[PDB]
């Protein structure tokens, strides 16, 4: 079957009205009256009565323009009946293509596009993509699109920081000094022409790309001023020193903002260590380690800065990227001590009163504020010691006992106070220990001071003992014997040694009830050795 | 079957070329490959290659712009094969309409056309008609035409004498005013104009239209004078008399220029006849009937001028339509005539010489010249006439005698001239025969005048008769008888009566030779009688 040609029309026509085209006929009307009628959407199917038929003749005709964008081809079919109703023709199908015609600007599916560039990128750096449809036909020039730049907002560094691909769309950099610390913001009007471009032929139409210029690491942080100040006291671990001030020219709170310190010098042993303040940017240098005014009384250090991200290629480090801190430091009064702290001294026993023993050396710390040692008496339970402010000697108040429940064991302790006279006076207690050596000083006494027994001259009635109060070789064995004179007591009594420290005595008369005294000496060891002549209460019956 | 809807194309297309029209294709083509090619005249026949198909897509197309005039339909057909030659549709039939443009100017099948029109026709007498030709489709606007006229030659008497109906191109008239004796031509460039005379759109050409107008009788015939002049002989019967001299203004010898003269009085017997000089339309006025001067000296007639074709309507008959000839009237000198013609009179026979027998009358008609009249001799054989010049009187010269060989007959015959004076001198013949009556006046004489016999007394020897010159009764009967004296003879003789005329005579002697003259007395009857002695000779032996 052969296939009837399509009608071709151009959207947008003017007619007039009712417009013929083309006239469909059956040839067996050679002797048939026959009567036409399209059926279809245009036709009778909506939208209707876009294509009419004269029912005689054939003709077919359109009534209003058509349009390509609402419907782009119609597929009608022509029928054929005679007068008395037969079918004398298969319905035949009978096409309408609606031409394209120039009549749709191009749009942006946005009317403002958004974009961002990174500061001083070389000249080529794409940026963003803006494209337009025309609503025309693709395949034909009506909807064939070109792009271009129609004003740049602000006209600096240059009028034309940016291009297009007049194709893709593509908004590509042709320029350099794109800085965002001078403009941080460009809005661009794109325009739209189809028509390839055409200047005169074209329909155009315009949309808005704003590119925000992202910000880079190129300016160097910078110290307000060129030095600092600060102040420390002794001893402290967790104390601010100073607080370095820094512009940087960058973005606020990025890292190519953010300040990063380090101590450069002047500080070899680690006493101070740095932070960043992470709101005013600032650097915070901190007492980490304690330090000790008399090793130094002044810190010089150099502290350098920079920012967490690298610094852009062809910029200069400059010298305000380096300040250098004084550290004065104030000097605090501090407790005095001693060469020795429990001064151990051996001494003899029995020493004079007034006799210097022994000299107490304390010293100081602060060796650039010189002051008064205040060598001051603390405890002594004797008060057998003596002590001067000026000069810190020790000299004997009284006979130093070794045989004393003041010197409940064998040494005799202490102490003593050195005092400054310094605004915060301070005070260190030493101590002084003494050795006292055991000589023979104590006389022998009888133990059984008061053995009494009655008139037995029995073998062994008496035993007796000595107490001393010393110890060895100054007790050791004791020496028993009975005085000369009165010539009685010898005559009525009898000793004899035992041991060494225990003897017997008893009487040697044969034969009243009373009291009878009886005198004994004895001797002790320890050269030189002591005698005395203890007397011994005796009651007889 | 369905047919192809045709393609319906203008003329004179500009394209570009191949303009593609129209995409005929098989719908076997979903699984076979086709190849399209079209038949026919603008095809593969002549003129080729005006339409073209592309073998693969079926495309049909022109290549030349089309021309209406040449060829209006071309009817292709359309052809279906697959690439292994078979066909797989019948061919079928495509139309292409050439539409027509307005591309052709009008036409005129001459360039001059030529027309006449009568002298003053009414304002709306038709001309002529003059008809252009379109080569465009009469059908369409653009063959529809339109006439007008753009000029006339000459201007006058009015600029727009003529109009022209502006569909069928009818010349018809609108002024009054065609007046040959003034403007005999006029001169019209016609004008057609297609798209229905349109003024902006419509295509012009021109021709010419020559209109001739044609005479009528409108000028009447005017004699050159107001009185001609003529003259004329007596007796004359073809002779011309005046030459009248007229003036038409009308066309020359045209029945409406030619004159028709009559004679409208002056001559009320038919003298004079007019006829028309065919060459110099003049009144030839001639002698027709003879004229006698002495009743008529002057002719006054008045003649009345015409055209062989009546007069316009309106137009007057002048006073100069009629003039008068007066012919002055020769007169010639001519014969003399006589009261009787041959004047009979009676008259007795003897009579003086001197006797006045009769005048002789004679006139003459000339009675305005009088003239003398000249009476002369003509021829009388005997000369007894006389006759005087003033009187015109006959008188007797000599004795009349009848009994005349002068006079044969009874009567006698005499001629007589009458001439004039006049300077051609003219005569008449006049006869006088004059009856003679016969008196006695002859004597009787004897008739055998030699009568001789011997002597023989014989009893009738002599009869003798009478010779006499007269007639009855003036001889009749006769008397003999003989003398008394001598007294011998009628002794001698003796005479004897026999009837009348007729005697005898004889000797009464007895007895010689000799002469013997014997007179006889003779007489007549007529009274008075006459006697004579006639002498009779007579020899007797
Ligand atoms: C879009 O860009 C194209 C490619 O650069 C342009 O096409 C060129 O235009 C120049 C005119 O100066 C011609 O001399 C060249 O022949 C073209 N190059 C080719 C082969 O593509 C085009 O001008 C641009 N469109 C517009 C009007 O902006
Ligand atoms: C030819 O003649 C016709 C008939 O006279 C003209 O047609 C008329 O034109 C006048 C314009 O003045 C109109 O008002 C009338 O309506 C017309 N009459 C009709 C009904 O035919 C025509 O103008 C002439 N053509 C030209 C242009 O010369
Ligand atoms: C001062 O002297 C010494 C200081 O060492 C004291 O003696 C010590 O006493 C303790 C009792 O708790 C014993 O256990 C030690 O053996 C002693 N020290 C040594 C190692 O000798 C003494 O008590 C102090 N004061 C007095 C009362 O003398
Ligand atoms: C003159 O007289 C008469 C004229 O009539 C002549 O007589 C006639 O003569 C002819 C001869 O030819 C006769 O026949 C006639 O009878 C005569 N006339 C009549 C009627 O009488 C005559 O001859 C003339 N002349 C002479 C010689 O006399
Ligand atoms: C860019 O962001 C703004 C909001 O500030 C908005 O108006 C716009 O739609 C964005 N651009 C697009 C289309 O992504
Ligand atoms: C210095 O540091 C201290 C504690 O961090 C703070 O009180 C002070 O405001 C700082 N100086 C400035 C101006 O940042
Ligand atoms: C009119 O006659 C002239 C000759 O004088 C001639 O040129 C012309 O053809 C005639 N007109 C027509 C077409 O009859
Ligand atoms: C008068 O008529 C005579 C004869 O026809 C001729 O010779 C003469 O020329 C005429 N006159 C004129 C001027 O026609
Ligand atoms: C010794 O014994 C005698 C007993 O007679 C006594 O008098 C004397 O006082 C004694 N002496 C002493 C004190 O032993
Ligand atoms: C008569 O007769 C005689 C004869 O004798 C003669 O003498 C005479 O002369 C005659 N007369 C005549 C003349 O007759
Ligand atoms: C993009 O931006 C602004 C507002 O949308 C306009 O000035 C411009 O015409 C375009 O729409
Ligand atoms: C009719 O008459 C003359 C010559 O043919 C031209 O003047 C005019 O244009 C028209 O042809
Ligand atoms: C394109 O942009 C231009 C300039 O702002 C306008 O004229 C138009 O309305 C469209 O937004
Ligand atoms: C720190 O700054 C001081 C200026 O007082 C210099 O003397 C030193 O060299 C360092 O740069
Ligand atoms: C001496 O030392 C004592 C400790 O026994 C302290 O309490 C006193 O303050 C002084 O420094
Ligand atoms: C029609 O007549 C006009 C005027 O004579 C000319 O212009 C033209 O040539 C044609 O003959
Ligand atoms: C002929 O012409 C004459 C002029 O001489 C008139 O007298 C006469 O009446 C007639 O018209
Ligand atoms: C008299 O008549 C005669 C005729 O007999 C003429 O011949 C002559 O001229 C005259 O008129
Ligand atoms: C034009 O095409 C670009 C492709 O990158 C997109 O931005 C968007 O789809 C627009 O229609
Ligand atoms: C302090 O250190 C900085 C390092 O950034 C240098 O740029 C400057 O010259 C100074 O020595
Ligand atoms: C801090 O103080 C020291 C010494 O006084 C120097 O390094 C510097 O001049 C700054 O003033
Ligand atoms: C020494 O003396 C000072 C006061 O002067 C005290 O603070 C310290 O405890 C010690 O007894
Ligand atoms: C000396 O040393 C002793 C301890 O050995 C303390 O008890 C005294 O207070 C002083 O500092
Ligand atoms: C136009 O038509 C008229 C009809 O009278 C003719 O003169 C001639 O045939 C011309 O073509
Ligand atoms: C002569 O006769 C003519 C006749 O045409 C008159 O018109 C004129 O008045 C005169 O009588
Ligand atoms: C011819 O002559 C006669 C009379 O002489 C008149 O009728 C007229 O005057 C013309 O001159
Ligand atoms: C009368 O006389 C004339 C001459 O005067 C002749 O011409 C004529 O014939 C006749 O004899
Ligand atoms: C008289 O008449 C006769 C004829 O009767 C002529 O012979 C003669 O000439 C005259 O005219
Ligand atoms: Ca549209
Ligand atoms: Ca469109
Ligand atoms: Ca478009
Ligand atoms: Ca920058
Ligand atoms: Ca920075
Ligand atoms: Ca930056
Ligand atoms: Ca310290
Ligand atoms: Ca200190
Ligand atoms: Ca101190
Ligand atoms: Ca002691
Ligand atoms: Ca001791
Ligand atoms: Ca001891
Ligand atoms: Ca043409
Ligand atoms: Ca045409
Ligand atoms: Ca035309
Ligand atoms: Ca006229
Ligand atoms: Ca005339
Ligand atoms: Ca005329
Ligand atoms: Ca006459
Ligand atoms: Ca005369
Ligand atoms: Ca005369
Ligand atoms: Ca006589
Ligand atoms: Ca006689
Ligand atoms: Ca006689």
């Amino acid at each position: 079957d052969w296939v009837i040609p399509p009608i071709n029309l151009p959207e947008n026509s003017r007619g007039p009205f009712p417009q013929e085209l083309v006239r469909i006929r059956s040839d067996r009307d050679k002797n048939l009256s026959l009567r036409y009628s399209v059926t279809g959407p245009g036709a009778d199917q909506p939208p209707t009565g876009i294509f009419i038929i004269n029912p005689i003749s054939g003709q077919l005709s359109v009534t209003k323009p058509l349009d390509r964008e609402l419907i782009a081809r119609f597929h009608l079919r022509a029928h054929a009946v005679d007068i008395n109703g037969n079918q004398v023709e298969n319905p035949i199908d009978i096409v309408i293509n609606v031409i394209d015609m120039n009549d749709n600007r191009p749009e942006f599916l946005h009317q403002v596009w958004n974009g961002s560039v990174p500061e001083g990128s070389k000249p080529g750096t794409y940026v963003m993509t803006v494209t337009a449809i025309d609503a025309d036909d693709p395949n034909a020039l009506n909807g064939m699109l070109r792009y271009r730049i129609l004003s740049q907002a602000p006209s600096t560094p240059s009028p034309n920081m940016f291009t297009i691909n007049n194709e893709t769309g593509d908004i590509i950099t042709v320029a350099a000094g794109l800085d965002r610390e001078k403009v941080q913001q460009y809005t661009l009007i794109i325009q739209a022409t189809d028509m390839e471009g055409n200047p005169t032929y074209g329909l155009s139409n315009t949309a808005t790309a704003v590119i925000t210029v992202t910000d880079v690491n190129d300016n160097p942080p910078e110290f307000t001023a060129m030095t600092f100040y600060g102040e420390v006291p002794e001893n402290r671990v967790d104390v601010i020193v100073a607080n370095l001030t820094v512009t940087d020219k960058d973005q606020p709170h990025t890292p190519a903002w953010n300040a990063a310190y380090r101590i450069s010098g002047g500080d070899p042993t680690g006493r101070f260590a740095i932070l960043t303040d992470p709101n005013s940017n600032d650097g915070l240098v901190t007492v980490v380690k304690p330090i000790d005014f008399e090793t130094n009384r002044m810190f010089v250090l150099t502290v350098a800065a920079e920012n967490q991200v690298p610094l852009a290629k062809g910029i200069q480090h400059p010298p305000q990227s380096t300040a250098t801190v004084s550290v004065t430091v104030i000097d605090v009064n501090e407790n005095p001590y001693f060469a020795p702290n429990p001064k151990i001294i051996r001494q003899e026993e029995g020493l004079h009163a007034g006799t210097m023993l022994t000299t107490l050396t304390a010293q100081d710390p602060d060796r650039y504020m010189q002051q008064n040692i205040r060598y001051t008496k603390l405890s002594d339970p004797a008060n057998w010691l003596k002590i001067d402010p000026v000069n810190g000697q020790i000299t004997t108040i009284a006979v130093l006992d070794r045989e004393s429940p003041n010197v409940k064991n064998n040494i005799y302790n202490a102490t003593f106070l050195a005092s400054d006279n310094g605004i915060p006076p301070m005070s260190g207690t030493g101590t002084l220990q003494i050795y006292l050596l055991d000589i023979n000083d104590n006389a022998p006494q009888v133990l059984p001071q008061e053995a009494e027994t009655c008139e037995t001259p029995e073998p062994n009635s008496i035993n007796i003992t000595a107490l001393d109060y010393d110890i060895d070789p100054n007790a050791g064995p004791f020496a028993f014997d009975l005085p000369l004179s009165p010539v009685t007591i010898k005559r009525n009594w009898t000793i004899n040694r035992l041991n060494g420290d225990f003897a017997q005595l008893n009487l040697k008369i044969k034969f009243e009830a009373g009291i009878y005294e009886v005198p004994i000496i004895i001797t002790d060891s320890g050269n030189p050795p002591k005698s005395n002549i203890s007397i011994l209460r005796v009651k007889v019956c």
